DNA sequence: CTCCAGGCAAC
RNA sequence: UUUGUUGCCUGGAG
């Protein structure tokens, strides 16, 4: 059966070698993942035959307090090397059970389904005439998983009793605070392997009920959104599903991130909206700020390593960036955005040379007339006041830094494109 | 299509 | 420090 099917040999170490390639923190037990091959090789006896007697009770996951983009604290579930490996083992023989009969609107967590479709679909609903969205998200979602509900739902497709007992003994399973066992009431470990899918078989009756409202949406992951017509409709069914989620399935809704607001006012995963009837994709402002902020620190203030280096390390980050935002339709402020990142790239080649002597040395090594060489070489204004100068605009811009090995914003965007 | 070193994003 | 999933991307062994 499905025990038997996850403790097939080739289906563990498909599920080992992913937790290798995770290279994750280790749970509470303190073993790291490269010690997750020699460790399994002598437990592995009592391993299999333990929990093949359902005699077997999985370690507490380690309590980590991370910071999110909003300021909140986020609590991780860290679960033990082992733990993360079985759980995988579950999570790679319940994709087939639970996938093809979730939704065709639901688009978080789930294999082949991205957040490009999400925002594909969420702009083919407003082009087409329902120009109003109810976006949605849920408090502490995964802190507040009801587990009496959760394995209803489990039970339904899964018939195996062996297995019912091993995701609730992962469910059951607490957390370490001072060297103490807290059992867990309420939540799925933020950090289990298998969690992110038992969120989807949970809300997969949020998607049946929609469905059957008939009304056309957008999930990813809790952050839900339903396009209507009309803000007099998106104000009745806010209250309507509200009540749905909070009764049938007991959970509590974020009313601070859920709002009936306009598609080109409001966020959906890091994008939003422009204003027109075709409705073209922007860069959320949150997004902006995201990767502004990392070039700051990229880009020298205080600190040294190889310029040669920095460059590369802009252009991995850059063109990865791109490579998920490569779906937003206004290239002008894209255009503005390399700009700036060659403009504040600028700022810490300026300060390299700290000499006004190196100054002269390496301008007129460059190509540029002595008559402006010594002219902005000695010059009494700021650091980022000089870096917006005609002449280190002449001397180090565009052709400079795409020949210096900078990779442009803007040309694999539309290379993506293209 | 599977796996390895790494990276970007969403959650 | 910092976990997990999913998608994509650069290079590599098949
Ligand atoms: N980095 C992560 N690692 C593991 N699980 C994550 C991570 N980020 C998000 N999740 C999971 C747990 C969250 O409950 C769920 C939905 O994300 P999100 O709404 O951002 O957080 P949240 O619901 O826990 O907080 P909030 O109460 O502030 O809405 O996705
Ligand atoms: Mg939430």
């Amino acid at each position: 059966a499905l025990l038997e099917r996850i403790l097939a040999r080739d289906n563990l170490i498909t599920a080992l070698k992913r937790v290798e390639a995770n290279q994750g923190a280790p749970g509470i037990d303190g073993v790291s993942t490269d010690q997750l091959r020699d460790y399994i090789r002598a437990h592995w006896s009592t391993i299999h035959a333990q929990l093949l007697a359902g005699t077997y009770r999985p370690a507490p996951v380690r309590r980590v307090e991370i910071p999110k983009p909003g300021g909140g604290t986020r609590q991780l579930g860290i679960p033990t090397v082992v733990d993360r490996l079985i759980q995988q083992a579950i999570l790679q023989e319940l994709t087939p059970i639970f996938d093809p009969d979730f939704s065709s609107s639901s688009f978080g967590f789930r294999p082949g389904r991205n957040a490009h479709d999400a925002v594909r679909q969420a702009q083919g609903y407003i082009q087409e005439g329902y120009r109003y969205v109810v976006d949605m998200d849920l408090e502490k979602f995964f802190d507040r998983v009801n587990h009496d509900i959760l394995m209803s739902r489990v039970a339904r497709k899964v018939k195996d009793k062996r297995v019912l007992k091993l995701i609730r003994a992962y469910l059951q399973a607490g957390v370490m605070i001072e060297g103490v066992k807290v059992q867990t009431e309420e939540g799925t470990p933020q950090g289990g392997p298998l969690s992110p899918l038992l969120a989807n078989i949970l809300l997969d009756d949020l998607d049946k009920e929609l469905e059957k409202r008939g009304l056309k949406f957008c999930r990813y992951a809790d952050d839900c959104n339903i396009y209507v017509k009309s803000l007099r409709a998106g104000q009745r069914v806010k209250q309507s599903i509200q009540r749905f989620l909070e009764k049938t399935l007991k959970l509590k809704v974020n009313e601070e991130k859920s709002a009936v607001d306009r598609p080109w006012k409001r966020a959906f995963l890091g994008f939003s909206f422009t204003p027109e009837r075709k409705a073209r994709i922007r860069l959320a402002p949150r997004s902006i700020q995201r990767l502004k902020q990392r070039i700051r620190q990229l880009t020298n203030p205080n600190w040294s390593i190889s310029m040669p280096e920095r460059i590369h390390r802009v252009n991995q980050y850059v063109m990865g960036w791109i490579g998920y935002f490569r779906l937003v339709e206004t290239p002008s402020v894209l255009q503005t955005i390399e700009g700036w990142i060659r403009r504040r790239l600028r700022l810490c080649q300026w300060l390299q040379w700290k000499r006004v002597r190196t100054r002269i040395r390496e301008l007129r090594a460059l190509g540029l007339k002595e008559t402006a060489v010594m002219e902005i070489a000695n010059t009494r204004k700021g650091a980022w006041r000089t870096t917006k100068t005609p002449q280190l605009h002449q001397a180090l811009g565009k052709t400079y830094w795409t020949a210096q090995g900078l990779k442009s914003l803007t040309q694999r965007y539309f290379e993506l494109r293209q």
